[PDB]
Formats: structure tokens, sequence, C-alpha cells
């Protein structure tokens, strides 16, 4: 299929992916409405529910609200059955409207629909090239109350209809009783309670097996992409080992939400986004995008860094997504806030770098500042906005422009209220001029693109007062960028020499399948290369010039580069692909009488590469954790790390760039082939 087609759940830089949140869009099916004090018809309490479902989706579906939006695929909030009680917060009745309280994750939320309807819901997206993703929260269950059990529902987890435990008298341990986090360290945040939301505790195997198995079944069932909640407050080595089990079951498309308040790097986040096999929500893109165009706090420059800073940090920075405004924050338009700035932030975010969102009802201008006024009902269905209109006029450019779906950003011009940038893949180009003064209009010469010889027309037709150039071999004539301005001007061609665009997933094991996009690969089956390991014939699952689907060889564990070979003609490489050992499970290492010096810390190592083939580089483990699960000089950290396999390992100090290993032997151990297990050392 082509690389574009709704089948490829291992690429979405090609899509635009519209995040809503299902209970607040549209009521099709009212016999699912909750009953009492639960459900507001008016929906003007937002802490209520309104009623929405799946029906209602499919219904704009098929009324084409969607495919006139261009948008290809539907971000819905999580299926699973939530609690069914009602819970006060000091005066206010709260509900499970938005989906975060999870009771059960192989029951679907009955007020969202059916199991039949969910599949009739995937059923009618795919009928049209809309991919459907979910969001999965694995970190918690629902509020609860230790010393009260009558406090919602005790947290109580069940397992399709079975219950497994509460939060109170959870004797085998399935959630953590550390009490919450006061968010001070990485580690407070992860094994403690968020809020008051019961903490599961991952690294017991019942827990562990449960959502393996509970989101085998969602994925059995057809999503194409996961996001998953919540990853700052969960194990980094959990999630990696969850990952691997889903890429080797129906290898989707799956990011995560490690929240981030400015446009600056946090290692943490880079981290996390290059060692767990998933990616991130591009919170530094959207602060950027956000201070430049809605608060008037940053200039072009700032957006200019912020696109340069994240291309370094992030391995794959074309699989973060992007967004102006989302259910974390106060919707973009405010009074303040004028449109044409709104549609601005639009159009740079639909023809940039990474997969980008759009929080439903943007299109409609919608307001709300605050939780859970970012929440408002769905207000209309016109298709006769502004913001509605560049939609559909620059989406479809990532499904027919390269340079959009897998293209580099090099700036061409820039000042404070001005930026012009470029697209490109192989020959293809796209050029973008963004004026953001609303007064004055900006005379631009000397402007260079790569677009080819030729009379260029604006992609928008000059809704968002764009015009028309021409190039004489990059060189664009002396123009004027109206107020507030924007144009794209665009070049696309057929490639005839191999050129990779996307790997998908870029993580995995021998025997995996994974998705290489690009152009040129050609029509007649060639060879992939893993580093020197050339992967042919019946290998090369598929072939053609737009996808290429193909085996992980079985080569050494390590970090290799993808590349492929159409006619001999060797492409680019597609860098840091992470080959496994094979099936990963979770380890929780602990080491004692690890006295360390002021600033001094501790890491793991072994022979294998999850832990980083003895290194005491960026590939070692650490630095361990000594707070919350076990206190210093004990240290403990979670690894994801091979099923079956005898480990040695080491610990060491480093505190500059001097390292001090632990004497004598290396500490064995045979890893579990399924699940978890824990194993505690001496520092020798
Ligand atoms: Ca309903
Ligand atoms: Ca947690």
């Amino acid at each position: 299929d082509p690389d574009t087609a709704v089948t490829n759940k291992q690429s979405f830089s090609t899509d635009v992916i519209y995040q809503v949140f299902t209970d607040r869009f549209l009521d099709g099916n009212p016999s699912n409405n909750p009953t009492g004090a639960a459900y507001d018809a008016t929906c003007s309490n937002l802490k209520l529910y309104c009623g929405g479902d799946w029906q209602g989706l499919i219904n704009k579906i098929n009324d084409n609200y969607f495919s006139d939006l261009g948008v290809t695929a539907l971000w819905i909030s999580q299926p699973v059955e939530n609690i069914f009680a009602t819970i006060n917060y000091s005066g206010v009745t709260n509900t499970a409207y938005h989906g975060y309280w999870a009771r059960d994750f192989k029951k679907t939320n009955p007020y969202f629909g059916t199991m039949a309807d969910f599949q009739n819901l995937i059923t009618t997206a795919h009928a049209k090239g809309i991919k459907i993703v979910i969001d999965f929260a694995p970190n918690h269950t629902s509020p609860a109350m230790e010393t009260d059990t009558s406090f919602a529902e005790n947290g109580r987890l069940y397992d399709n209809g079975t219950l497994v435990g509460g939060y109170t008298n959870d004797t085998n341990g399935y959630f953590h009783h550390n009490g919450g986090s006061d968010f001070s360290s990485l580690e407070n945040g992860i094994y403690k309670n968020l809020y008051d939301l019961a903490d599961f505790n991952h690294n017991n195997a019942t827990i562990d097996k449960y959502f393996k198995d509970a989101i085998k079944l969602w994925l059995d069932m057809g999503v194409d992409g996961i996001r998953v909640a919540a990853v700052k407050h969960m194990p980094l080595g959990w999630q990696k080992s969850w990952m691997s089990s889903i890429y080797a079951h129906k290898p989707v498309f799956t990011f995560g939400e490690w929240f981030l308040g400015s446009a600056a790097s946090d290692a943490d986040n880079t981290d996390f986004a290059n060692k767990s096999g998933m990616s991130l929500l591009d919170f530094r893109f959207n602060s950027a995008v956000r201070n430049v165009f809605r608060d008037n706090t940053s200039n072009m420059y700032a957006l200019d860094s912020m696109i340069n800073s994240t291309a370094t940090d992030y391995n794959q920075v074309n699989d973060q997504v992007t967004f102006i405004d989302n259910h974390d924050m106060d919707r973009f338009k405010t009074s303040a806030v004028n449109n044409r700035r709104l549609e601005q932030a639009l159009a740079f975010t639909l023809t940039s770098r990474g997969v980008p969102a759009i929080y439903y009802g943007t299109e409609q201008y919608l307001t709300g500042n605050g939780d859970p006024d970012n929440r408002a009902k769905m207000p209309s269905f016109s298709k006769s906005t502004t913001a509605f209109n560049v939609i559909s006029k620059l989406a479809p450019l990532r499904k027919s422009n390269p340079a959009i779906a897998y293209g580099s950003t090099q700036q061409r011009w820039i000042n404070n209220d001005v930026y012009v940038y470029e697209r490109k893949f192989g020959k293809s180009v796209a050029v973008v001029a963004v004026n953001r003064n609303l007064s004055t209009s900006a005379s631009i010469t000397g402007l260079s693109t790569s677009l080819p010889t030729g009379s260029y027309t604006d992609v928008l037709g000059g809704v968002l007062n764009g015009n028309n150039i021409t190039s004489t071999n990059g060189s664009i004539n002396n123009f004027t960028l109206a107020a507030g301005a924007t144009a794209v001007w665009q070049y696309t061609t057929a490639e005839t020499t191999p050129t990779i665009g996307h790997v998908g997933p870029v993580m995995g094991k021998p025997g995996n399948v994974v998705t290489i996009d690009g152009r040129g690969f050609g029509s007649t089956k060639g060879t992939v290369y893993f580093g020197t390991t050339a992967v042919t014939g019946a290998a090369i699952t598929s072939w053609e010039d737009t996808q290429i689907k193909v085996t992980i060889p079985s080569v050494a564990a390590g970090n290799y580069a993808v590349k492929v070979a159409a006619s001999g003609v060797n492409s680019n490489a597609y860098n840091n692909f992470t080959i496994l050992t094979g099936d990963q499970v979770t380890v929780r290492f602990v080491v004692n009488n690890a006295s360390t010096t002021l600033g001094q810390n501790l890491y793991l190592t072994g022979n294998v590469a999850e832990l980083g083939n003895w290194s005491t580089g960026s590939t070692a483990i650490g630095p361990a954790f000594n707070q919350v699960i076990h206190q210093y000089p004990t240290w403990y950290y979670d690894v994801s790390v091979p099923a079956g396999k005898q480990l040695e390992f080491k610990f060491f100090k480093k505190n500059g760039s001097t390292i001090t290993w632990e004497s004598g032997s290396n500490h064995t151990f045979t890893t579990p082939a399924s699940g978890t297990a824990t194993v505690t050392v001496n520092w020798q």
C-alpha cells in the first residue's frame, strides 16, 4: 500500500490528528447517557457528562465533517470502562467523563458505547481513511483513599468483569502505597501517587501481565495509534518493555505525554523520547508557537531556535506530536488573541515537521481558559470559518508533498515579525513565509529558496493574504508579504533514487516487521541494510516505491542505521534503529552499601546491549534511584532487559568523567523468561 494509506499503522507524519474529548463532541446516542447527577443535558457544567459517544463520531464521519476538514486520524479518549461512581471534591461533583479514572481496561465505557459500537467506529473510520488513535493511561486506576473505602470505588481494578483488587487491603501489592508525589524528584513522581490517583506497582507480575494483555486486546481490535498518558510517572524500563511487547504484536504508532512548560530542553524528556521506543508530545514546539503568536512574549528567532534545538536533541524529531493548544492548557484563542494569529499558528503547525494534532473545536475558534473550560462542548459543525478553510488546504499537503511529511527545515529569511522557512525531501520542496505583524507588511528582498525556476502560486489562495512568487533558480523576486500574511509555495516531482523518509517503529528485536517509508525505492524488490547486514528475498515482506515492509534480521543487539538499495544506488541512512536482544522483561536492580560522595552517582552496565555492553557512556543505566522504593545507601533501578538470558553486570560510581567500578567478580543473574523480577546485590 502506499505510505500514505490508512493501512500504515507505523507512521503518522503524513497525517493530521484531530484530538477529541469524546464526551464533548456529539451525542449520537442518548440511550447511553448517564442517569442522574452525573449527567448534564445542556453541558453547561463541564465536570459532568454531556452525552458524547462513538455513534456521534460515526455520524460526523459519515456526513464528511472530518473529510471536508481533511483530518486523517481521530485521537479519542481512553475507551476502557471507568469508575461508575461520582466524586465531589469540596462541594463539587466530578465524573469520569475524561476517561482517566479506569477500573477495567478490558470492557468499554458504556457512556461511549459497546464493543460492537467500537468495532463499528474502527470500521467506519478506516472506510474513509481516518485512523483511530486512543488514550491509554497504564499509570493508575481512579482516585482512592486508603483509610476510606467509601470514597469513590477505592480504585478497585477489575479484569474483564473479575475484580483483581482495591487500594485498601491490597495485600498483593498491586498499587504503590508510598503516599503522594510532592513532585520534588523524578523518582518521587514515578513511585508515588499522582494527586490521589491509585498508583500501580508494575513490578508486580499480575499488573505487568495485565497491561500487556489489555493493550493486546485493543490492538487486536483495530487501533492504529496509542497515546500513553503520564509517562513521566512510570518507570522507563517498564514502558520500554511494554513497548517491545506491543511492537511484537501489531506495531502501532505510539507517543506519550511528558509535560514541559517551555521550548527549553530537558534531558530527562529528551532521553525518554530517545530510549523508550516511543515518542512525545512536542511541548517545546508548542510553547515556541504560543510565545510568538499567542502571547507576544518572543519573536521569530525564538521559533527558529526551537526548530533547531529540538532537531538536535530528539533522534526522530518527525515523530514528535505538535499542537497549538490541548486539554493541558488555555485555549489558544482568547478575547485578546485574534484569529489571524490562531490561523497562523495552525498554518505553521500543519506545515512544520512532526505529527500535528488539532484539539477539537479549534476550527470553530472555541475559547475556554483552564480546566474544564478548555473542555467545552462542541459549539458548531460549520465549514465556513477561516480556520476550517486553512486546514483543508494545508493538511492534504502532508499526504501529497513529502517535504512536509519527511523533509528537513531550513530558514531562508527571518526577522522579528517575519519568518520564511523551507521544507525539503529529495527533489520535493515547500516554502512558507509568515508575517505576524497585523499592521505592517514586509518588503522581502534577496530571498533564496530551492524552488526550481518557475512562477509559483500560494497554496492557500490568498485566504491568509498570501501572494504569488516567481523563482529564477531559487531566486525569488522582491515581494511584499502583507500584514498578517502567510503564503505557502511548494514543488513536488517524481523521485528517481531511493530516499528514506521514515522507519517505523525504530526499536525492536530480530523477527519483528518494520515499515520503511520514502520515495524512489522502485517496484522491483531490492535490499535493506541494518548496518552492514543485507536483508533480502522473503525477509522483505513487501516492496514498493513509497514503502517497504522488512523483517529485523538476526544481528547483534545494538544501535544500527537502515539503508536501502534500489538498483545498486543506496539511499541515505535512517540512523538510530535500535535492535534488541529479544523479548524483554523488567528487572529491579538493588545494590546495597553504595556510599557515594557529594555529587556522585551509580550506574548499571552489563554484557548485553540492554545494559549498555559494558559502557560508562550514555548507554549505561542510571543514575539509580535511592528514596522511595529503597533508600540510600541502597540504590535501585527498573530496567528492560532480555528475557531468559544469563546477565553479567556491575555497578559503578561516576562524579566527573572519573569512574569507579565495583570490585571482584561481575554479579550474575539469569533473567526470568517473562514478566518482572527483583535482584539484590551488595556493592563489591
Ligand atoms: Ca450518549
Ligand atoms: Ca506511577
